[PDB]
């Protein structure tokens, strides 16, 4: 890789392994459309086992964007319209105050205030309809952002519902499979689980626990290399063959709403490049990310703006991931650790990482 690259990555992902304390990290780089790949540390401390650029890392919540293209996918493919409200793809949910609470809500955590959490009690399928019926709003549709699992999770759901093929087949058919991301899971087959690397929660060994909507959440594993190529393919839509995929990748990056200066997409959270980074920065700590704000609406969404921030993060209990591009300099980074350590750290190697490439 070029010195520069090299150079660059190495004086800020050292710095930051040392004072986060983390086990294990894959990062890379996309320049001029091209990947550049870095590890340190182990995957498995126990077992002494490298980190590499074929170890899985959970996704946690970068798993979102997945579940934003996989529905972007069906809207293009006239399968579902954001417009629909949520009962017509699941009638049984009768309550009265999903009246009026559209796909486009549930995508976009603007129902008005599905938790964050599915509860652990939640399990069955008439568990799921259950705890949907119960809930109460405690605000108008489309008026407040509050980021939630039982948001997008219900989503992802109802989005594959008309392709007639469950999440993961719909997700492994329809977008990894087309991308070539063939070492990214859902479910880990015993074959891979030598690269599945463990995550550290307080220093002991923990994967990711079974929850409902939890693949449509927050369930994806995947490789450097694999989340690379998910990093490119959503830096140049348009590369894509797959005509119902490219165009599921624009919708997930168009705005929907917009609260302080961040955008709302399909998964995706977007800002107006170039950007501050203190304000990408501190906009990034569960303070903000997770807390409840009003919203307002992009009456008709503002189509994939190339100057723009495009990132996620994500967690679980022993992994902390980060993704963020910028379509209009052909860059983007993908940060992979196996311990959950603070966003702002997060944002912040990756803006000193970017912005010294332009
Ligand atoms: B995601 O990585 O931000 C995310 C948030 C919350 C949960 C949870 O409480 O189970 C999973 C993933």
């Amino acid at each position: 890789a070029p010195q520069q690259i090299n150079d660059i990555v190495h004086r800020t992902i050292t710095p930051l392994i040392e004072q986060q304390k983390i086990p294990g990290m894959a990062v890379a780089v996309i320049y001029q459309g091209k990947p550049y790949y870095f590890t340190w540390g182990y995957a498995d401390i126990a077992k002494k086992q490298p980190v590499t650029q074929q170890t899985l890392f959970e996704l946690g919540s970068v798993s979102k964007t997945f579940t934003g293209v996989l529905g972007g996918d069906a809207i293009a493919r006239g399968e579902i319209k954001l417009s629909d409200p949520t009962t017509k793809y699941w009638p049984e949910l009768t309550a009265k105050q999903w009246n009026g609470i559209t796909l486009l809500h549930l995508a976009t955590y603007t129902a008005g205030g599905l938790p964050l959490q599915v509860p652990d009690e939640v399990k069955s399928s008439s568990d799921l309809l259950r705890f949907y019926q119960n809930w109460q709003p405690a605000w108008a549709p489309g008026t407040q952002r509050l980021y939630a699992n039982s948001s997008i999770g219900l989503f992802g759901a109802l989005a594959v519902k008309p392709s007639g093929l469950s999440f993961e087949q719909a997700m492994q058919t329809r977008v990894f499979q087309p991308l070539k991301l063939n070492h990214t899971w859902i479910n880990v087959p015993p074959a891979e689980e030598k690269n599945y690397a463990w995550g550290y929660r307080e220093g002991k060994a923990v994967h990711v626990s079974p929850g409902a909507l939890d693949a449509e959440a927050y369930g994806v594993k995947s490789t450097i290399e694999d989340m690379a190529r998910w990093v490119q393919s959503n830096l140049k839509p348009l590369d894509i063959n797959e005509k119902t995929l490219q165009q599921g990748i624009q919708l997930a990056q168009s705005r929907y709403w917009q609260t302080g200066d961040m955008y709302q997409g399909l998964g995706w959270e977007m800002l107006d490049w170039p950007v501050n980074p203190d304000s990408i920065i501190n906009g990034s700590d569960n303070k903000i990310a997770l807390a409840a704000r009003p919203v307002k609406a992009i009456t008709p969404p503002t189509p994939a703006v190339r100057a723009s921030w495009v990132h996620k993060t994500g967690a679980t209990g022993g992994f902390g991931s980060y993704v963020a591009f910028i379509p209009e300099k052909e860059l983007g980074i993908v940060m992979l650790a196996n311990k959950n350590y603070p966003n702002p750290a997060r944002v912040d190697a990756a803006w000193q990482i970017l912005n010294a490439l332009q």
